[PDB]
């Protein structure tokens, strides 16, 4: 059974989540406006940034005080950021046996680094991004990061995958491979292979090893 | 001014990215996010958007009788079609400034085992068509890599949203539990505080992403 816990200053992005495994009741998703810790008639949940630049950054304070509140010493808290640590399939795989993930999406510019710095004297603390592009919030990074995850739960029990096919056996014109109707198990386990290898040196050449 | 259609079996997973449009955007025509249901060009009462993979194996692939009819009706030949895929080429920052000036995108939102091979490939012969990942990672479906596309490409759009890694930043108050703000950017010495997140940034790419170097 896990926890996760999704804090932002936009809760009904994350509604998404609800074509569920939630349904099953093996992990339990909820979602926390951050606005809810701040105490000004405003509601200020940013400042402009020391030092200049573009922008504002999230305030500490409204932070500390929310994940005061959600937060255990056994806690794993997620930070989206695109100057993370990469998140991997590896990554899934780890955290699928955590008990509780806490998702801290940030805006703007991002949030003041002292959060981040502060939790970690007391919980284990992971920056990551999910790709090398920028996105306006970290609410899509944590509806990416919930997925990827929850599939490897258990109780829901390299190289790229090369092509798929399906009924009928000619469409438009095109023919299926014929290897694959032609039942012979070692034949066609041969030449999935084959095709998985072959497109990963034409869009992936990085995962066997060779430039770009 | 861009038209975005998305095709998919799970509509209300795209609603939030089309709330989040500003009005003036869609006011100004600059803008038009469209979501569509797949199983509108199923042929059966049944509504079946799946099938049995040729070969044998695990799992499920998307019919091309459906996929096909549901992408004559939506393309033409100016539209550039998008299908995510976790075999597909990197998706990065520099595809998505190329996708922003583009008229007409439609992204195909796969599930199961993806989409019958045939669909982009005859897709290919009278559009552009681009199979992207965007990240080496496993997803359930390709709505979620359809908001990442989006959120990605529209922040590039002015008027609708918005090498080395950036370094750590700060804002009030200067001290807080016990850890106070790098005194330099209270300097006033703005060539110093240049060279210093000069620096953060490059101990931060090597600590984090040492590809990039
Ligand atoms: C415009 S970004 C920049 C802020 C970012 N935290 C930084 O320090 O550079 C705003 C927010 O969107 C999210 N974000 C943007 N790109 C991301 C990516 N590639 N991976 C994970 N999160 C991302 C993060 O939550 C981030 O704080
Ligand atoms: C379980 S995946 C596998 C199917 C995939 N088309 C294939 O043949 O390898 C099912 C769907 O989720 C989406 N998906 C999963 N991972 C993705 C990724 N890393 N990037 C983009 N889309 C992804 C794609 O739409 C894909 O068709």
């Amino acid at each position: 059974s896990m926890k996760i816990d999704v804090v932002t200053i936009f809760p009904e992005y994350l509604q998404p989540v609800r074509q569920s495994a939630i349904d099953a009741g093996l992990v339990d998703v909820a979602v926390h406006d951050l606005r809810r810790w701040t105490h000004d008639v405003h509601k200020s949940v940013d400042d402009s940034p020391y030092g200049g630049g573009p922008g504002m950054v999230m305030k500490p304070t409204v932070w500390g005080d929310a994940l005061d509140e959600i937060c255990t010493s056994e806690t794993l808290l997620v930070v989206p950021t695109p100057a993370g640590y990469p998140f991997t399939q590896e990554t899934a795989w780890q955290w699928s046996t955590e008990d509780h993930l806490v998702i801290a999406c940030g805006r703007y510019e991002g949030i003041d680094q002292r959060v981040a710095d502060d939790a970690a004297t007391r919980m284990r603390v992971r920056e990551v991004s999910i790709g090398d592009y920028v996105l306006n919030g970290g609410e899509a990074a944590a509806l990416v990061i919930i997925e990827a995850v929850l599939r490897l739960v258990p109780g829901v029990l390299s190289l790229l995958e090369g092509p798929s096919y399906t009924r009928p056996p000619s469409w438009r014109g095109m023919d299926v491979p014929p290897v694959l109707l032609s039942g012979d198990h070692a034949k066609i386990a041969a030449w999935r292979a084959e095709q998985s290898r072959q497109r990963t040196i034409e869009r992936r050449p990085d995962l066997l090893g060779f430039d770009s």
